[PDB]
């Protein structure tokens, strides 16, 4: 019924999200750029824009084919990007499997008619927003790590000045 506006995604543990946004106030004034709301944080696997609910059907039914190994994500980097004006946190090293998971989404996103950049696949999440200005970058705080067990289609919405993510279905990471 309703047209709306999909991307999937890898999450966060609690605790995890939890000492990032702790050390975030800790290395980042106010100043710095407008913080990423602690629920928001994620890791973008693939952004589908504006999907139809035939579509999505279609994407869902492609997303629950795939077939590999859950992975271990360690956040040892953090940078920002002054193109698109944000700081965020990632990996030196992404495991094959995040790489092979994004490819394979992105890849059935784009044989369903889903533009997709053809810039390179660069995993990160966000932290802040709007940083126009560059700024110290600390390094990340220690022991960022955790398993990946699952990724997550997400509906984007925007309302009085606070976008929500809607959680629409999961599928666990399975051989
Ligand atoms: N054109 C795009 N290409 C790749 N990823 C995108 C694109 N647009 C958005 N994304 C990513 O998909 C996720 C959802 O983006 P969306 O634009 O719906 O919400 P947002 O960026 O969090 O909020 P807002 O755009 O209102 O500031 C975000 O992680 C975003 O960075
Ligand atoms: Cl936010
Ligand atoms: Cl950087
Ligand atoms: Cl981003
Ligand atoms: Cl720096
Ligand atoms: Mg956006």
């Amino acid at each position: 019924s309703e047209p709306q506006r999909l991307f999937f995604a890898i999450d966060l543990p609690a605790e995890i999200r939890e000492q990032i946004i702790h050390w975030r106030a800790k290395h980042f004034p106010p100043e710095a750029g407008r913080p990423v709301a602690a629920d928001n944080l994620h890791l973008t696997l693939a952004f589908l824009g504006e999907v139809s609910a035939e579509k999505e059907k279609a994407l869902s039914l492609l997303a629950g084919r795939i077939r590999q190994p859950g992975f271990t994500l360690t956040l040892d980097d953090a940078g920002q990007w002054l193109r698109s004006r944000v700081v965020w946190l990632g990996m030196r090293q992404p495991p094959r499997g995040l790489i092979q998971l994004a490819n394979m989404l992105r890849s059935q996103a784009a044989r369903s008619g889903c533009f997709q950049s053809n810039r390179p696949f660069h995993p990160h999440i966000t932290l802040l927003r709007d940083a126009s200005e560059a700024v110290t970058i600390p390094p990340p705080g220690f022991n960022w790590s955790y398993a990946v067990t699952e990724f997550t289609l997400y509906a984007s919405s925007f309302a009085r000045g606070r976008t929500r993510y809607t959680p629409l279905k999961r599928w666990a990471l399975t051989q």
